[PDB]
C-alpha cells in the first residue's frame, strides 16, 4: 500500500507514534517519506545481504526474520514480511523498540541525514489528526 502523507501521518497517531521517545509525528512522517516513499512494499538489499522491509527501511540483521540474513537476529519477533503488509501495526511496534535501542531515531541513516534538525512539522501540516 502507498500511503498519502496525511493518511500515513494519521495512522502513525492512532498507533501511537505521536511523541514516541519524544519524537514528534512529523519526524516519523518524514523517516517514512525518505525510507520508503510511504510504500509499505518498498524493500532495499543491504551490502552485507540484510534486507530492509516496508515503510520504515526496518532491517533484517536485528530486527526481522527473512531466513537469508546470515547471523542475524530477530529483535522484533516477526517474519520480515509483516513488515510489508498494508496494515502498519508491524512496523509501528517494532520501530518502537528500535528507537528505544538507545540511538534514537539516528537508527534510520536518512532521518539523520535529511530530516533531523529541519522543519519536520511541514510533513503533518494541514492533516486532520
Amino acid at each position: 500500500k502507498v500511503f498519502g502523507r496525511c493518511e500515513l501521518a494519521a495512522a502513525m497517531k492512532r498507533h501511537g507514534l505521536d511523541n514516541y521517545r519524544g519524537y514528534s509525528l512529523g519526524n516519523w512522517v518524514c523517516a517514512a517519506k525518505f525510507e520508503s516513499n510511504f510504500n509499505t512494499q518498498a524493500t532495499n538489499r543491504n551490502t552485507d545481504g540484510s534486507t530492509d522491509y516496508g515503510i520504515l527501511q526496518i532491517n533484517s540483521r536485528w530486527w526481522c526474520n527473512d531466513g537469508r540474513t546470515p547471523g542475524s537476529r530477530n529483535l522484533c519477533n516477526i517474519p520480515c514480511s509483516a513488515l510489508l503488509s498494508s496494515d502498519i501495526t508491524a512496523s509501528v511496534n517494532c520501530a518502537k523498540k528500535i528507537v528505544s535501542d538507545g540511538n534514537g531515531m539516528n537508527a534510520w541513516v536518512a532521518w539523520r541525514n535529511r530530516c533531523k534538525g529541519t522543519d519536520v512539522q511541514a510533513w503533518i501540516r494541514g492533516c486532520r489528526l
